[PDB]
Parts: structure tokens; C-alpha cells; sequence
């Protein structure tokens, strides 16, 4: 049911993604406990880094890191061209009051002091990387900033969450629209005015509207749907995998942790998985 | 009479870059004396950055290294939005019997284990990297390579320089095309028909086809042109830079320069410009320095 | 009260460093707000790249960069021979749940798919390079790695940070030893027992031993001292630089600044110092620049 | 009958290292036709680049380019941890009248405007780089100036080649003698002086002095042999392998090169081997 689009509209000079994230933003929510101001930083990255990870082909991927010296600390998202994600922010309690416009006060959890960075891994020796400050602190923000300044593509990023009283996510999703070097300087502002003018991302995700209807509502045409693609959550991580960890601390911190407790325990930061090695495990080493 | 063009053609669903450099590549190979294969290197890679530079505005900036491992060392190129050029590589006296086409061994001097990397430059704070494996050697087919990798749209770069007898260079020039979303298969088989059927760059250069020319000749219609500039081998050094490393180096270096020497000549490792401190003029700068 | 020595031992057959840098770390933390893995991180490398610095002489400097694909980004030190180093990473604000030890899980924040590269600066035409995978992530064993993989003696870098529950810096230190040649076999398993038979570091430095004390409990003798000198982080910004950049920008830039916020702060991205131009400042550089 | 030595001498307090290489430079010489002041250049920077490969380990190589501006241009060695070198001058062909003291005048063909480097290779992603400016010409002082300041190992390198009227190679050694930390500022002076009182290394080659010998001259003491290994001229290239040059070409420039000639030829710069693609094997790609 969550799943991504891949467009073009105006006979190929707009591209365009579009995503409906909700079940992974609620993955990412139940994995980590974020309290509802770091579920929205958390989901709004999500969805952002989702979109940018679909512009990849094949067996790339890419990460986002970004760190405004907020009391959420550091947000990193993994994306591939599969559309799997894995998420985590540095401090899920993050608790304040509704901004003035009486929404998750996303800006001040993330903090405006920082960086957003996008790496590409294409090979042992091949990325790509871009970097630019954090200028907003809400994200989706930032992200159009990123690709119109560092990856320079005119670009408009929305992304949107609705959390339920319960702490549960309602909605997540987002667009990403960007307008190709052909695009005659008069139909950028058909479209930028157009997009001026629309509801909110988080207003058309309250109402339901599936990717390809946001594209529609905020294109004002139907899109060319190019592809269709389900999306999730996953990290592959593994207990074999949390070996090493445990191994590259040696044969004496490992005959220690058990001599004193007879086991020990790993946790995955992307997805908050813990592994625990019992007494016959650890001696497997030592 | 170098410049460059920026164009778009197909009703804007193409974009495309060419360019006329054989005056900038005959400065680099003059400063430097690159040997013929060393130079056709050097300008491959000259007229390459400077059109990526003309992907960029304002006072943007981007540094192209290549390091293949081959003979030549290192080959670096800063290009910037205004069309300016300083490339330099490591050993320029290099060359090789012709390949087995008869055409300059490129590849053979740059090598063909390493990487192609491109720094950006973009402001206060905004950043960009990207680095490719080198595929061929040959530098176009590296550059075309290092495009689809960042873009992924289908780009074609090509870059010629042909060397006389006497190591001066007779012509340089290239182009970049790019197929933006939405160009139909029609146009796609025409572009890359007519490109893999049409004559060598630095040929057409020499026939005397302007950048317009060669974009007419490789798209299969007349471009339409959005910019043209005046393109140049520039490097910002002077002698007062290099005044200022040497009072860095303290008056007793200094004194062993006037005493083994009666003077110093530095010289700029990106243009090879050499600058003369007389006797006297050291020994105002040990004086000067604390 | 932080320092650092260099030392012989074993009849100049060991040559070591060690040095305190609770203060240099402890000022690293308070400009950048590190959380306590990534004050691990940058403690490690900064102590680190300061004892690899003491190795230079002169004017000489190095810059060690630390890039392992984990959420602190890359670690960047550059270090100096007179005992100087600044260091920064690039996402402060990391942390995690203790490791299956029971200790900050710096492997974790630096990430083990990378490398960690050295570039130094030897004076006017002297260049040196190197670069090898992370094969810890714990800084420690890398550092280890790249000394065993550059010089081809056995080494030994130690390197320990404590942190304190309100992430202030407890303590911070470390040492290097390296073994040249004619080292018996005797003294090589006398060393090599004493290192993996003796406390970290962290809590040698936090018990109050000396950098003298640490050689001496780590090699089984007391150390010959070849020379002591006093460290420190020290980053040679100053609102001049970010000025001449705000100028950099041009008018137009600059009249944005003070329409839309009446003045600019400037950052320095190596030390964090905060640099405030007021409306004033900002009307006579947007008046000064061309 | 080539070999190098690895030594010590002084206690550990000196590493040292010795060559003759009279057999490879004379391969050298003969596959690339070297004029005698040429073959000088090459032989000296072959026997240098030896001694720094036998620093080496494992499968690790190294690569020195040398081009100081003179007539002969870049001279490139490939040497490895197994005594195996490969070298060429860009330029075989340099003549000049010998130098003021009779002996061929290696720094004007060599130059003194360029760079000495050399580049370790480790791996895919691990290399150590080092790079000075040229300052002799000679080689063995750019050798010994290399060491000195980016590798910082206090060191004396000695390289001498002996060329034959019938311009064939009489003999080829060298030396380095490195200091090591632990040496007392005092008997730093005892070989000081003693390096700087010894015959010239050409000297010591003409006589016949094996690498032992010649160290045991040098040092003023017999050295402490810690391996001897042989050494040759050695370059891995095949036809098989210049398919890929001739494939990076194409299909185009492959179709010509025949159907005007039935044939093509690529050389190897490193040995000057030369392959032959017939009518039949330029087909079995075109
Ligand atoms: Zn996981
Ligand atoms: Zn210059
Ligand atoms: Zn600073
Ligand atoms: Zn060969």
C-alpha cells in the first residue's frame, strides 16, 4: 500500500516523483519510540530521502545525513533504487509545543546550525556527494535547497506527516517537482505560481489523495506515469554481521562482558534490532 | 577567436556545449612543453572542464583531476563559470609510437587504473564531488562516463586535439550533448546515428567549423544558441605570491639562497611561469621577514 | 598542562610519543557540542594526529581525514609540528547505546567502509601522501595501521578519550610506539606483553600518570626524553577571513543580508567560532566591494 | 648473477641496501636502444627504483616518474617486492659530449626543471605518494634528496652505470645506507665522513666489488646480511591484453586500420614488445 511514482508532465520538461510513506514512516516510529516532533523530522527525511534514492539505478544507493545541532541530534537515511529505506534519528525524545501555525515544531527539534549531505555510492571507488547548510530546519525545505544548489535542478520538495494522538503515524508522503533545462522561462512560472498556490502536502495527504494525485493537484494536469514502485522499510542486518562488531573488540573485552554476566548484547542503530550473544557464542571467539 | 557556445536544440530537449580551444591549448602546451601525446592529454581535458565549467554560473568553480597510473602522473584542470582555464600535468614530456589507429596514445599516457574526480566549488557552503573509475584512457569516453554517472541521462562528450611535428598545437575543440526527459526514440536514433557516423572534433576544427558548426553537423539541425564566450588559459598567480612563500621560509633559508645562489627563481607548478628575486630583492625579504 | 614528548628507549632502538590532551579535546567538544561518541571520535583522531604532527619539524603540517561512511561523517585534524591542532567532523550530534563492552561505540559513529588518508606538507616542492582502508573504526587500531603500512616497523598507536555524563571531557591521551630495526626478539615479547598486559589509556590519564609515566608503564622502562612541548587546539581563523569572503560576494549578496536579517553571523566550520557583521559592517562592505 | 642485499650494520642503527644490476640494464639497453648518456639515465634510475621496491613487501609495488624538462623526457620503473623492474625513457636517443669530469652527462639530459615521484601501491584504495623537485640530475642525489625530505629517513643513495664503446653496459650497482632514529649524533658524523671519503660508487663497480663488498667499503664494517634475493628485468605484458587497447579503439578505427593494411601493431612502452594483430584476429572483434 505504500509505494512510489516516477513522471513527467508539460510534455517532458517537468520530472517528478511522488510517494505515499505511511506504513514505513510507522516502522521507523515503532523501531525507534520517537516522540511525535522526531517522528515528523524522522518520516519527512524518510520520504524525502525515498524520492532522492528513486533517481538512482540499479544496485546504487545513496545516504543523507543531517545534524542542525537541535536536541534530535543527527538524522542519517539510507535509500537504494528499490525504494528500501532504513532510518534513524540520534534522539527520539524530543517534546515541544505546536508552533505558531499549530504544527509539529520540526525546525526546532532539528536546529539550523548543520548540514545536509547526500553520498552516492556507486562503486569501491565511485560517489558522488553534495552538501549544503541547513537553512530551514523543516526538511523538506532544506532538501529543495540541496537539489537546487548543490545538485543545481530547479526543484520543489514537499513532504508531509500526521501523527495520531496515539503517537502512531496517519499520513506520510511527498513530491519532489523539477523543471528541466528545456523549460521556457514562462512556463517555470505557470508552474512556480501554480505551486505557490496549492494546498500543503500535508493538507492533500489529510484528504486521502494517492501519489499521482498529488502530482495532478500540484502539476494542474495529469502526470505521464513512467513507473510504479512499492516501497518499505528493510536493513539487512544481520547477528552474523554483529559478529564482527563484537570481534573487533577482541579476545579480552570478550572474555570480560561473560566471565561477569555470561553474555552480551548488540544493537542496530538503523533499526534498533539487539542481538544478544549468550555465554557459547562469545567463547566462539575468545 | 577560442570561444564557446551554449545551446539547446530539439524544442529544448536537448542541451549542448562546443567549443573552440585550440589558442588555449597551444598556451598550455607552450608553457608546459608537452610532448604531442602529452598535449593531446592535456587538451582533452582542457577543453572537457572548461565545458563542464560552463555548467556553472556566477563565480562557481570546479577542479577536474585524473590519475590513471599512466606516465603523464596527474592531470588537473580548474575551469570556471567565465570560461577560464589553468591545467597542468604532472610530467609533460611524455610520448609514445602512435596507436595501432595511427592517433596519438592517450590512453597510454594517462593509464587506465584510477579515477576521474570533478570538485565544485558552488558558494559559501555549498559542495559537490563526484569521482568515476576511468574506463578508457582515451578521456572523452572518461568524461561521457563521468556524466551519465552524475546526470544519468544519455550524454555524449567528444574532444579532439590535433599536434603538429614541430609539439605546437593546430586544433582543439569539443562539444557536450545531453538528452533531457521526454525526448522521443526518433530523435534518440538520430542523435546517436549521426554521432556515431560523423568526422573526428578536432578535424571538423581544423576544416575551420565554428562551435555552431560542429552542433549543426553532430545534432543534425541548427542549435539554438542561449550563450557565447570568450574562452582562456588563465592562472591569477604573480610574483607576489610567490614573495610571499618565500618570506614564509625565514631569513636563514632565505641567506642560503643569496649565498649558494646570488638569487631565486620560483616558478608557478599550474602555468609554469618562472619569477626572478635578484640578489637584492632577497635580501629585502630576509630583512623584511621576522 | 597538557603536553607532549618524544622519546628513545631500549638503547634508541624503540622511538615513542605520548602525550595528555584532556584540555585540547575538552576545547574540541565545547566549540563543536559533540555527544559522547563522536567526542570519542574526534578525541582519538585529534590525539592522534597531534602525535603523528610531532614526527614533522619546522614549519611542516598534516592533515589527516577520517572517512568511514558512518553518521559523523568524515573526521577531519590538521596538526602541526609546535604541537597545534584543529579538528572538526561533520555531524557533531552523535551517539548511540554502549557497545557490547560496555564502552562508547566509536566504530559505530566513524563507520568500516573507507579509508583514512595523511597528507603533509614538507615546505615549498616536498610532498607527501598516504591513504589506507579503515580496518577498525575504532581510530586506534587504524592509525595502527596506517604507521605499520607507511613505515613497515611494527607500531603501536594508543589513543583513549573518557567523557563525562554532561559530555564535557574527562580525560584524554595517548602514545605511539614503533620498534626500529635491531629490536632483539627479547624486547620485542617484552613490549608486546606489557601492550596486550596493560591498562587503557584513558584511565592511565584520568589516574594522573604523565605522558613519561604512560612510556614507562607501557614499555617496561623509563623512557630517554628527547624533547617536551606544550599543545593545544588552535584554529588561526579570524573575522578578517570571513569578511574578505562576505566581501566575495558582491553587492547584490550582500544587500540580501542586510534587507532580509540586518546583519550576518560567519562560521568557521574547523572551529565553530561565530563571527557577528552588524547592518553597519555589512553596509561598508557591500560599499567597498566592486 | 644480478642480486640485491638487505642489511644492517652499526647495530641496527643503519639499514642498509645493495644491488648489481648489470644484467637488467643491459636488458634494458637492448630493448629500448639507449645512447650511452641515455642507458646512464636509465640504469641509474632502474637500480634506485630496485632498492626502494625491495623496502617493500607482499605483493606491494611502487612507480617513480622522473621528468626534469631535459631532452631525454620521463623515465618511468616499475619495481616490486620480488626484484622484478621494468623501466623506459621516453627518449632513447640523447647524445652528448661527457661532462667536465669524463663521465656521461646524465643531468643535461635528465634536466632540473620537474619531478622526482613515487607512488606505493597497496591496494585499490591504500597508496602512498611521495614527490620532490628534481635538484642534480644525476639521479642518485635526486634518489637520496627523495628520501631525505618526503620519506624523512636520513639517507645516502649511490647508483653508477659503466657503458661500453660498443654502447652495451659493463657493469650496474648501488647502494642506500639509511640512519635510523636511534643513532647518536656522533656516529651520524663517523659515516658521514666516511660515505664522503669513500671511492664513488662507479669506482667501486668498476673494480668488480659485489654488493656486500661494496657495502662493507661504504660502512667501514662488514654488514649483518639479513636476505639476499635475485633480481631481473621483468614486464608482464601479452597479447592478450593489448586486445584491450585495440578493443578501446573500437569498431570503427578496427574496420580501417585493416581493410587499408590487413593488419595493426601496439608496442609496449615499458619493454618495447611488439604485437602483431593479423587480417583474421582484427576480425574476431570488428
Ligand atoms: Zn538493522
Ligand atoms: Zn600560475
Ligand atoms: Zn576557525
Ligand atoms: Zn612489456
Amino acid at each position: 500500500m505504500d509505494y512510489l511514482v516516477k513522471a513527467l508532465a508539460y510534455d517532458g520538461k517537468v520530472r517528478a516523483y511522488a510517494a505515499r510513506t505511511t506504513d514505513m514512516v510507522n516502522e521507523g516510529q515503532r523501531r525507534h519510540g520517537t516522540w511525535p516532533t522526531a517522528s515528523a523530522a524522522l518520516g519527512r527525511t524518510m520520504t524525502a530521502s525515498l524520492m532522492l534514492g528513486a533517481m538512482l539505478k540499479g544496485d546504487d544507493k545513496l545516504t543523507v545525513k543531517i545534524e542542525g545541532g537541535g536536541p534530535i541530534g543527527a538524522i542519517v537515511a539510507d535509500a537504494n533504487a528499490k525504494g528500501e529505506v532504513r532510518a534513524y534519528v540520534s534522539n527520539p525524545q524530543v517534546h515541544f509545543d505546536l508552533n505558531a501555525a499549530g504544527k509539529l515544531d520540526v525546525r526546532r527539534a532539528v536546529g539550523t546550525n548543520g548540514t545536509l549531505s547526500v553520498v552516492k555510492d556507486l562503486g569501491l571507488r565511485e560517489f558522488f556527494t553534495g552538501q549544503v547548510e541547513i537553512v530551514s530546519g523543516e526538511l523538506g525545505d532544506d532538501f529543495t535547497y540541496y537539489l537546487v544548489s548543490s545538485e543545481q535542478v530547479p526543484s520543489s520538495v514537499g513532504v508531509g506527516v500526521l501523527v495520531n494522538p496515539d503517537n502512531t503515524i496517519l499520513a506520510a508522503g511527498g513530491f519532489i517537482i523539477q523543471l528541466m533545462p528545456g523549460t521556457d522561462d514562462e512556463t517555470i512560472t505557470k508552474i512556480e505560481q501554480r505551486l505557490s498556490q496549492v494546498e500543503p502536502i500535508s493538507k492533500l495527504i489529510q484528504k486521502g489523495l494517492t501519489p499521482e494525485e498529488i502530482l495532478e493537484e500540484v502539476l494542474g494536469e495529469k502526470p505521464e506515469i513512467l513507473e510504479t514502485m512499492p516501497v518499505r522499510f528493510h536493513c539487512p542486518c544481520s547477528k552474523e554481521r554483529f559478529e564482527t562488531a563484537i570481534l573487533g573488540l577482541g579476545k579480552k573485552e570478550i572474555q570480560d562482558m561473560i566471565e561477569e554476566d555470561g553474555q552480551a548484547e548488540a544493537v542496530c542503530h538503523f533499526c534498533n534490532e539487539k542481538y544478544l550473544f549468550t555465554k557459547e557464542e562469545l567463547e566462539g571467539l575468545r
